[PDB]
DNA sequence: GTTGGATTTATATCATTTTACTAACTGATAGCGGAACTTTGGGAGTAAAAGAGTCTCCGCGAAAATGGC
């Protein structure tokens, strides 16, 4: 289960790699909350995500008990390392009081 | 012993909801003023001659302060 995110990037939440089309040789270490999340994305390509449902799924599979600021602070993590402008989200857009939306294009290979 | 990621605090910026202050419409209602009309209010007048008041009541006594001589 890889996915194609905006016609630019490789995930695989099996090894929680990212991959670029411009840079195919660079493969970039994203945490376990971080694939987790983009996961969950992925898995709900722009349909509109909750907050509750994000610290749920991510950090009850495994038991982890974090407040909620912690979601705040993957998506942070997230937003720097797929280079998407806070200002004008292309990625990941904050949809408030609702929570998050995965805006790029999804493609499911196999 | 350690150290670095992460899992929380720290500070700032952005979005949403509400407040503060506009205007326009709606609908009425009261108040004031004028014109007309009906009612009220004051005044003048009456040409046989007619030419002196009541007024019932009037079942009180003892003492003192007043004129009048």
């Amino acid at each position: 289960m890889k996915f194609i995110l905006a016609e630019k990037f490789t995930f695989d939440p099996l090894s929680n790699t990212l991959i670029d089309k411009e840079d195919s040789e660079e493969i970039i270490r994203l945490g376990s909350n971080e694939s987790r999340i983009l996961w969950l994305l992925a898995q709900r390509p722009n349909e509109v995500i909750s907050r509750n449902d994000l610290h749920d799924f991510v950090w009850r599979e495994q038991g982890f008990e974090v407040d909620d600021s912690s979601l705040t602070q993957a998506i942070s993590t997230l937003r720097k390392m797929l280079k998407d402008s806070t200002k004008s989200p292309q990625y990941v857009k904050t949809v408030p009081k609702r929570g998050y939306q995965l805006i790029a294009r999804v493609e499911t290979v196999e």
